[PDB]
């Protein structure tokens, strides 16, 4: 009737152990707290197709560098509460919340210095480096790391990711089948904005001209979607379909166009032609104007060619 | 009745799922074949202690390094059926045997040459580079990431291993801690020979006098403990204890002795002092003869104090 918060992994154990004695699939959502309509998308999901669900909100030490301040990372706790309540008038209900210290997920410590680090750590070579790894080379590590203490926490049936995180969603696939974890990774669409904005944490506190102005990026992706499309069941030159999406999203001047990449959708090596029957990640990472002074908001997007 | 053979996770999957519908705990002993009376003893203490009990048998790549030679493993499957078929006649059974290709195991591939691998890979830093990890630095990485993959597969209640790999059953301990994974890993002590050698591999092959020679290495180790007992429950000099040991080990010329070290049992670090209470890991690594030429034989043993 009401969400059980879960502090501690026994509490989870003793929870996920009445799933199990009741015969019971679980969903489970992962968050580093700060909910947002994406998140209940995959919420949703969830709940339609499992008999029970459990969140996670925790900031995860591990995917963050030293020259990060940790320290000022939102805690949303209050707020994060309130939208699982909204979502669940909207709709079984989230059943349990799981909110850990940080001594509960890293019994045996944690430090952002590398080279103090003690325990185990799980790195996904081959899916980390690259993209949204040459600026955060400890991200994923980080990322891997702590999934694969939630999934043997959780032991759930299946797990909900959002496709916007493109890398992090291939990270996470390959270590399930790696690791051979019984367990669904389950990739949901990117929730969007009326005008295509893909949902971000962003999203609330921008003007509307500000979502107006950022929503060019997916209308750029969409143009080399399009051209993909109209070429079939035979093979499309991948550098002609960048071809038709940098010069839209280069239309704003404001914008600092990081990447594009056409990559391949489990190894994530480039690709020169997009496969019917395999496809190709379309992703990009782009600087834009926040709100004033020099400060730039980096949004990364994306979109699935089959 | 008779052992069922699994090649595959599947396989594994569906008879893990008839012994969840029937809500039976599972022990398991992973193994790389070749088994001898001391895998019996991990076996027997399974079955004890479980419903149902199942072994695997799988040469492990990742654990070698590449000068040696992984194609001259000894496969010895019909040997080793022979050994669970015989322990089995002298008691529940052993359910099942696990005997999967290194392709089941490894999806995306496997190297010897780190600098080619691609994948999942676990550490358990902190408990990898010492002792045993010094002369074999990738050793343990391959064993966290192994063990992993068949905890997720087989999902045990039960894990058992041998005393005798010390180290090794550190990394275990500290994986199953770190990683947060629902099972107990239960530590048996060595099985030995009737003149105190510990069982291994070599034996069975080794002439009557040559074990009787090696019984040495565990006389050497029990005098150190008959040491520490007897001042009690104060602290304990480390190096007091090393110096029972030494000189008894080196009593035969032939061995080389390789180390003794005075350990904390969960962070291996060197102890000045064995504290009633906390305990230590007291191991050695020594080269005694083979059989003829210069070849020798590397051994491995250690006692616990408490």
């Amino acid at each position: 009737n009401t969400i059980k918060i879960l502090r501690t992994v026994q509490q989870v154990r003793q929870w996920r152990a009445q799933c199990f004695l009741r015969n019971e699939s679980v969903g489970f959502v992962p968050t580093m707290g700060a909910l947002h309509a994406g998140h209940c998308s995959l919420i949703n999901q969830s709940i339609k197709e499992n008999d029970k669900t459990v969140v996670s909100i925790f900031v995860n030490p591990s995917q963050f560098a030293p020259h990060e301040d940790l320290d000022n990372y939102p805690r949303t706790l209050d707020h994060d509460l309130q939208i699982l309540q909204t979502n669940n008038n909207n709709n079984k209900i989230v059943d349990a919340v799981f909110v850990p210290k940080v001594s509960e997920m890293y019994p045996s410590g944690i430090s952002l210095d590398i080279g103090k680090q003690r325990g185990a750590f799980v790195t996904v070579h081959g899916s980390s480096e690259q993209l949204e790894g040459i600026t955060r080379p400890q991200f994923f590590r980080g990322v891997a790391t702590v999934v694969t203490k939630l999934l043997n926490i959780v032991q759930p049936t299946n797990i909900y990711f959002g496709q916007k995180d493109a890398q992090q969603c291939v990270v996470i696939q390959n270590l399930v089948k790696d690791l051979i974890i019984n367990t669904n990774v389950r990739i949901m669409p990117t929730l969007r904005e009326s005008n295509g904005l893909a949902m971000s944490s962003r999203n609330q506190y921008l003007s509307q001209e500000m979502k107006d102005k950022s929503s060019l990026i997916y209308q750029g992706l969409k143009t080399g979607e399009n051209y993909y499309l109209n070429h079939s069941g035979d093979k499309v030159s991948a550098n002609e379909i960048l071809q038709q999406i940098k010069p839209i999203i280069s239309s704003d001047p404001d914008f600092d166009i990081e990447y594009i990449a056409v990559s391949h959708p489990e190894t994530l090596e480039d690709l020169d032609y997009v496969v019917p029957g395999t496809g190709a990640i379309v992703s990009t990472a782009v600087k834009v104007p926040k709100e004033n002074s020099d400060e730039k908001a980096r949004l990364i997007d994306n979109i699935i060619l089959h």
